[PDB]
């Protein structure tokens, strides 16, 4: 039985792409109108980050130690590699996404029972060919706006 | 039997270079008037990519999180290393391609049954000499314009 | 029995986050009004540092050797990785800390019997997903002001 | 029997330096008036390369994908390491070549039966001393002008 | 029996820090008024260095080969890592040294029988926490002025 | 019997420093008035090098391939590491050389039977301390002017 | 919550233009009858200034140091650049303003919660066209009379 | 689909020059009898401006603050640089325009779907010659009379 | 401890404006009846200067070299930029100072322990708005009469 | 093959000076009786220009917008820098041209296949001396009369 | 040992100001009755200059080339910046010098062993305040009459 | 071997000053009675130039294009910077030249093998002092009359 409180191993994660019209953040737990990408081999989700903003004046009584405040936050790049299946409707959606410069919403569903939703556009579409290994399609997606992390809902 | 839906191993890929007059994108599956480069030993196809365009104004109410949109897409470099056979027609075509700065169309044919076509010019011509190994000719080709990915056709 | 004089092994370290209103530096040994982050796997405490300030004049009789003085000190970044438990209260506190840009005080309690207090804001919130390993939450916290090292109290 | 069509292993390569007056490119297959460097232990021939020249205008109807053309070609550096024999005539010729800044023609004769001619000047002259290994002299030669690759003659 | 002429192994080196008023360079061999840092686990002493000053004119007959002269000498950084014992006097002296920027004199005493004295201020104070290893305190000290090498006294 | 024509292993090399007044290049083979540094563990002699000087005009009929000529040659840095013996004469000479910014001549005598002479000034004086290894003194010397390589004499 | 006492970052500023009949200075805080310019990318508000008026007589007892008084004050030029949207009612108002030489009142509304009102006429209407950037309309407005600065109201 | 309300990127702009007899302002959207200049590489359209007319009397009660009104409006200079093709019809038209001092009507057609018309005479004709770049023809045109901005038509 | 003899760093400077009736120069060390401007980011104090007065006659025996004497001294402009807080009393005092043309006395109190007093009137009041930076108020004040430099009191 | 219609790169330009008696404009394509300047390193051809002539009257019904007409055209200055070869005949011709104030015709022959003829007199003759660069002679030539641009002949 | 014939580096220069009654030029080498300014951080000595006097008549046969003769020589300005120490005697002397206009003699003493004397009056007194840098006092002094260069005495 | 026909690098130039009685232009190649300035670091020789003289009449049939003729030629300023050696004869000669307003002849001798002679008087004598650089003496000389350029002799 899935349990948010206890740790969970990573095997079982799925990746989804939104198609349709509506609010992706409204009800991420249901899968109606969410297309799926199958056979993902690697997945490194985006890394939220922030910039230091220098908060110092000449008036300040003491200047021995620095003082800074948080600046402009920004979600990073979410990159995954998945096996090459050009006839699947899923990968045709990826290249239609790339060619038509657009921002859609993609979802990560962990075995924990939680859901993680981002919005972004695709930045790279690569491939690797080796004699004795499956042909892989590597994708990197750049996020915009505010992600809806998993522990907002509780 | 080739099947686009299922994954495929990489062994069996071929590389072809176009000679003649016509439309390379019109009918890549046909093999007429396509010269072939033989005995490739490595192949890393080009990586499509795009650069971010900053979309922010002073008016916008929310400025905590960054907002960006897709910019100018560009295919990358395709580099392959193939055994040195200076008397073969294909490699003389390669150096004729390099000396006379020109853009031609080269094709990658996967065991999957699909076809991948690019257009570009050659950027590097190298060599490696070792006592106990076959002399290899390393080539890097820079693409221009819009590639024709294999999954456009379906 | 804990002993500040003798060396100590690292196992037993704990991490805490301050909640409430008061003076964090006043009495850190008490554990009231301090929330705790559980199941930390790695921890690298911040690195205090300073930058050189050039102290030279044309008058100086001797200029063969350089002469410098200490400049502006600054505590560094504290980064720890801890197992992903989105339903636990501590990690919801972490993301509330991140979303609302703010500076709080976090505490490190060593097995030695001493306490190390910092003040800072959170800079990065990341995650790593692998098939056969526990999903981890990686955090980096940037410090401001003057830390209260353990060596002050004695 | 040497065969340009089939692949060949690297053992048997020789290095030569032109002395005399004439046209090096006219007839490289002959071995008269070509001094030889003996006992070479590594050799990496130069890498021909070119740089991109941006070909874009504001008029262009389509600017989604980049468009570039080939720029200025340039042969690279040829570097080889050969055992230190200061009393041999070839290495005295090398240092006379270095001290008097000048461009000569050096030749690489592969076991394949073909010949590769370059023109250039010497850039580095180094040495390595180790207790249990032969003292080596390392050379790097920078090319100018147009090389005469082996694939021209056929 | 210690002997400067013959080589010596490194085990047995000690590190000392000066407290009091006087001339550190006057009599470093005496051990009075020199506090000691105990249980060091690594030590890389500073590296004296100098920067080139370009000495060339337009008049000079020969300009094929470069000509330079020595510039401004400067001792480097001395960094050592020692086990964390916050209750010991030496490490409280270290943090008092760091907080109040100041230049003091520290001494390295080799098993050879010689003494090495520097003057400088502290630049970094770090820590490393691991589950199965002793907690270590890493210090880096930046020197100023002229060091008193051991090779002066003889 | 030493032989310049044939290769030689590196063991047996010696390093010398000139003291006195005269011409170092006049008679390097004689060993009078040449002080010696003993017990050297590593030695990497300097690397002669040159700068490319761009030789191109707008008039030139062809500009497809680059054309360059040799620029300003310069001997590099000669660095060696030798065991720490502060009571020996040679190393006191090294520190007297470093403190008094000066250019002297140092000699390398190979087992081949040849001699290599440089002129230069010292740039670094470092040390390494390890628990179970001999204390080593590392020196780097920067050369000026024209070296007298070994195969000038024949 | 907006607070005049504390500093505020600049993001969120809006620009407005008055249409109708009434007193612009009477009630700037309400937005009835105030048209808005949207998507402003840069904004540098006007710089109030004054002229020195020479106050000196021959009678004056001392003339060693100058003495001056304030002259005729004048608000400067307020210039902003906003993205080109010729179909918006807002930008048509700008060009109707320019063609019909007139003085109207424009308003700046800061995130602080305050309001800044000027009166003036337009001096420049420019444009910038770049291949990969949004077309921008640059405007400069020259002010007349007395501005109603933000801290008049309190 | 072109849309005046939304912002547009600059790529796709065209420049046209009128030939024939009629009213340029009557129907600029139609493309008949408008010659075209091809391959523009830069374009900075003219900047409308006005000069202040001093409106102050001695009678006025208030003279602390300046008061001015708009004077004589005047379109500025329009300068574009386009690749040198002396055999094309457009550039021969340019030099015929320059030699015979005359005022014609030139049109700028944006990707937005709008049209901008000016009237003026040519002021400069320049050229730039570089070894590795396309020879460019730089033109500056001075406008007279009243321009017809694109947003008059709606 | 403050010390006029030794050099001092700039952090800790304060700016004050005189309100009330009395003699500003009489006792500036006291802080009563002096309003304060808070949060100053930059400060460039005025530059005392003088202009040359030509002292030459036709009689002078020697006229090869020029001869001049000092003319009329004049303090310059003091300009500081401070964060925009329109609800604070100090900045309302600044704009009341500007609107009513008047000369008051403002004071600079250095960390050294000394005081620098000027008298003057305000010349410029400006502002700068940026998306990611604090809104700043820039002021310039022009001095009259004789300043009371800190070096007078001792 | 040269083609006036298509763009061309600049490499291959030549500079010529007319000697003899005849009509320079009659047949510039021929190369007889035209001396040549060799080894030019930069060349910026003259910039044709004209000045505005104010065309306004008090009668004019409308005076809101300015109205001007073209004035007196004038070719600008042609400046080129070429390597210093005082023994060559061309540069002796240049200085004879300068010393005897006179107007001759100089020609620019582009790689395009066209010819550009001017007439003018020389204004500046300069030189630049640097230690590691070729001595250059810089010339500026001022044109008179009507140039014969390449676009006339077709 | 100081040596006028050989070049010297700048470090070690001192600046002195004369107090007392006598002849400054009589014996500048002696240091009695010369006050000293301490801790200078920059120094750019004055630049002697002269202005051309036009020497041409209508009679002269040759008027192609200009002819001029030297006019009125004049020493320039000497400006130095030195650390702000208002309690030191030298800087109180500086402001006493400024307030009471007066010409005194100041001396520059180079490490070369020579002495440079000027006479002049002070023109500017400035200051720079920065958060992390030493407060500096910038002075500019204008010379009168004839300087006594160091090259006179020999 | 020096060669006037071919280009030459700048290193090796010398600067000379004439002392004695005779004709400087008669035999510049001989080096007798020519004093020398040593250790010059920079040298920019004078720039010959001319003034436009307007040649236009009302009678002229055409006035569309300007017509001008050469006016009064004039050699410019020759400036060089050389290291400060006040005890050397040449620099005492420079200051004797400056103090006694006079015109002498100075010579530039290029590595090409040619000679360049000017006549003029000195205009500036400056100096630059830096902590870590050689003290430099900067001189600017203004020329009169007719220079004797290098390619007059052939």
């Amino acid at each position: 039985v899935p349990n948010p409180t206890m740790p969970v191993k990573g095997a079982g994660t799925t990746l989804w792409v939104y198609k349709g019209s509506g609010d992706p953040y409204a009800n991420p737990l249901s899968d109606v109108d969410w297309s799926r990408l199958a056979k993902v081999k690697d997945l490194t989700p985006g890394e939220l980050t922030a910039e230091s903003y220098d908060d110092s004046y000449l008036d300040d009584e003491d200047a021995d130690w620095t003082a800074t405040g948080q600046g402009q936050k920004s979600a990073g790049d979410t990159s995954f590699t998945l096996a090459w299946m050009p006839g699947e409707q899923g990968q045709q959606a990826l290249l239609a996404w790339f060619n038509e410069g657009d921002t859609r919403a993609y979802k990560i569903r962990f075995p924990n029972g939680t859901v993680d939703v981002f919005r972004g556009w695709v930045s790279s579409i690569g491939k690797a060919v080796t004699a004795k290994e499956v042909i892989t399609r590597t994708v990197k997606v750049t996020n915009v706006g505010r992600p809806s992390m998993a522990e907002d809902r509780s």
